[PDB]
């Protein structure tokens, strides 16, 4: 009847005396004849029938100031009628919402005091609101939070009812979801930078971790095969990722949950030691990998100047990568000198460098071709350096045959070859900062120039060729002649004669000067003020462009390496992990040290 | 200098340049095809969503139209 409907509406505004006179009418329906039994039809009274909305959902969605005593006299009746285990328990059915519970409602509303009294009286705290809602696809259909009640707690900052939930013992902290996320890959997949939020979730990761009291959850992967470390380096997350990196816990007793560890001090000098297990390139999916090989992230050079990344990138650059880049270097130099030479002079003691040419040429083809087709800005080396070897053998094969088409092969792959060694100019600072420079310059601002220079290039010269009449006696005879006299008086070269044979002398001159004020005054002035700003622009970034521009060098000659002679790495042992000294001193706190791991200062 | 001033106001000068062809795009079309209007009824107004997310100030939602969130 219109039983249900009315209680529904009764426990919206807050009508708490229509509800006190609902539920005891609703027990004296429980007196009439059911043949159904007692309990289930309360449960089918109470609860809607199309999505399973109970009335302590609906009372929880709709807070007002009469709401505690209203789920106060709900549980009351509900526990005085053996129902209280399938009440507080019941979830929703409808596939949007699947798995939502009234504490999962109780938490979101922000109502700390409604949800003790809740899990006090048997709630289940290892809910899991797996719907499609909760699990959404893009950032507006729903709210991805790591489906648990403890991972809403933590995500939307409220910590007293985390602190609550964790000192409860039946919650499971280490619990898994459908994307196999713990709650640390959940917290890691909520936060976002100090503007938006103001770092609370830094502290809530500090808090959990610390309450957990182990290294369980920091080293559980997911269903992609990431641990919250790798995740945070792989959505680039930095200011999680400085915490997590640098982590030094000062008290005892849980002390191995660090990742740094300071241990010796003496007056403001002190060395400390980071961690390096998943952060270094021994292993599969480490984070220095992920951070360099990122292409979806933009902020990757505010990561890698994060502090066990930036020495341990220097550290491998002084050992081995400096002597490697310079080697490749000498044979790219020496290979594209024999391609020079070979070319423009066309024995027996000069055939030995056609065969470096060539041989150096096929392996530069099949180490790029397969450094192409492994990675699916940031890749215009490879592919120059791809087609620079192909038209070598190009030419080679159609030297072979009679072909004389090979030359226009070569001549290409000799002036592609000599620009190619502009690579070369990462190494250097001073000339790596002068090449990102070269490339932003190139982006932005010059083929933007180059195409309304084409457009009124060639808008001129139909026009200009367009009025002449006819002993070769103007200049400007056909379209091809226009546009080429047209482009000679931009760059300053030749004479420039009035006297063609034209029927329209005036309105030829008068588009000649219209030319003249649209490019030379115009565009090729405005050029040089447009790339002024860019050059402003950049010039306070470029640095960390470079950077990031040389990491990848490094990397790739990490990888050259064989099975062996990676006897290249870090620290030893230091219960025993690879470590790295970073020296330090601050004259800002002094504060006495109590936490170091050496008694004697010295190494 | 004019490039130095115009280069932090001119991305709203094209917004501006570009709202013009809009509208009178909008006045080309006949008396039917503006079956191109805006979302429907919600006592009832022509309306628009518009998702957002703020991390900001975190108070209680009292004063909402719909209980189920999701579409
Ligand atoms: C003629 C070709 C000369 C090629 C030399 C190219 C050196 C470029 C250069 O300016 O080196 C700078 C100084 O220039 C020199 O090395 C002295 C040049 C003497 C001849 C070089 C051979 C490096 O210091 P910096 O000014 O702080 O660099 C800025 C850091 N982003
Ligand atoms: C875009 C490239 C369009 C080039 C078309 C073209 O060159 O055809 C020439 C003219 O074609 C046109 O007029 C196309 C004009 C397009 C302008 C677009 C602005 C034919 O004359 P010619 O071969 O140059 O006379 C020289 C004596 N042999
Ligand atoms: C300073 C701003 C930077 C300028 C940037 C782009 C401007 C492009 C200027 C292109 C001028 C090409 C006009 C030209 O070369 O004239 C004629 C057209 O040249 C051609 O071969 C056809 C088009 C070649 C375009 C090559 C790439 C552009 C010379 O050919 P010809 O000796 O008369 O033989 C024809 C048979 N009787
Ligand atoms: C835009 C102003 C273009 C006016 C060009 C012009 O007046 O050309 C004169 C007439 O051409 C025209 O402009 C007639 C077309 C009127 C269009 C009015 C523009 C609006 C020809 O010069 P000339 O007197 O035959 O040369 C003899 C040597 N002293």
């Amino acid at each position: 009847r219109r039983l249900k409907k009315r209680i529904f509406a009764a426990v919206s505004e807050g009508c708490v005396e229509e509800l006190v006179e609902l539920l005891v009418e609703l027990q004296e329906l429980c007196r009439r004849r059911h043949d159904e039994d007692v309990p289930d039809f309360l449960m089918h009274k109470l609860t809607a029938s199309d999505t399973g909305k109970t009335c302590l959902m609906k009372a929880l969605l709709n807070i007002n100031p009469n709401t505690k005593e209203i789920v106060r006299i709900l549980l009351a009746f509900a526990e005085e009628n053996d129902i209280l285990g399938r009440f507080i328990n019941a979830e929703y059915t409808e596939e949007a919402y699947e798995g939502q519970t009234a504490l999962n409602i109780a938490i979101e509303r922000r109502q700390g005091d409604i949800a003790a009294l809740l899990i006090a009286a048997g709630a289940d705290v290892n809910a899991h609101a797996k719907g499609a809602f909760f699990n959404p696809k893009y950032q507006h259909e729903g709210f991805y939070f790591g489906e648990t009640p403890l991972a809403l707690a933590a995500c939307t900052n409220q910590p007293e009812i985390v602190q609550l939930l964790m000192e409860h013992e039946q919650t499971d902290i280490t619990s898994r979801d459908s994307r196999g996320n713990n709650i640390l890959h959940a917290l890691v997949t909520v936060a976002e930078d100090f503007k938006t939020q103001n770092d609370f979730v830094k502290r809530m990761y500090d808090m959990i971790l610390l309450r957990s009291g182990n290294w369980e959850l920091e080293t559980t992967r997911n269903n992609d095969g990431l641990t919250p470390l790798q995740l945070a380096a792989k959505m680039g997350k930095a200011e999680i990722l400085k915490y997590i990196l640098s982590r030094e816990i000062k008290e005892k007793r849980l002390r191995s949950l660090s990742r740094k560890f300071t241990d010796w001090a003496y007056g403001p000098v002190s060395s400390s030691l980071y961690d390096l297990t998943n952060v270094d390139t021994t292993t599969d999916n480490s984070v220095l990998e992920i951070t360099v090989y990122n292409t979806n992230i933009d902020n990757r050079h505010e990561m890698l100047t994060l502090e066990p990344l930036h020495t341990l990138l220097h550290m491998k650059w002084k050992k081995f990568a400096k002597h490697m880049f310079f080697l490749s270097f000498c044979f790219y130099f020496f290979y594209n000198i024999t391609l020079t030479l070979v070319s423009y002079y066309r024995g027996w003691l000069q055939l030995l460098g056609r065969m470096f040419v060539l041989i150096w040429a096929m392996c530069i083809s099949v180490k790029e071709g397969i450094a192409i087709f492994l990675l699916r800005s940031d890749a215009w080396f490879h592919f120059v350096f791809f087609i620079q070897a192909v038209l070598v053998i190009l030419s080679v094969f159609l030297y072979l045959f009679a072909y004389k088409e090979y030359l226009a092969c070569l001549v290409l792959a000799m002036a592609l070859g000599w620009a190619n060694m502009l690579y070369y100019t990462r190494g250097f600072q001073s000339m790596g900062m002068y090449s990102v420079m070269i490339q932003k310059v190139i982006l932005h601002d010059v083929l933007k120039f180059l195409f309304v220079y084409i457009v009124f290039l060639l808008g001129f010269g139909v026009a200009l060729a367009s009025l002449i009449e006819k002993k070769d006696c103007s200049s400007y005879g056909s379209f091809s002649d226009a546009v080429l006299e047209l482009f000679k008086l931009t760059i300053g070269l030749g004479d420039l004669n009035i006297q063609q044979n034209s029927k329209y002398p005036i309105l030829f001159l008068f588009l000649l000067i219209t030319y003249v004020i649209l490019t030379f005054v115009l565009l090729l002035n405005m050029l040089i003020a447009l790339m002024g700003e860019t050059v402003e622009n950049v010039s306070k970034e470029s640095e960390r462009i470079w950077r990031l521009q040389r990491a990848r060098t490094i990397l790739e000659f990490e990888k050259m390496l064989p099975e062996w002679l990676r006897s290249r790495f870090r620290m030893g042992e230091l219960d025993f992990r690879l470590c790295l000294r970073i020296n330090e001193v601050k004259w800002t706190e002094w504060k006495t040290h109590v936490s170091f791991l050496n008694e004697d200062p010295g190494p």
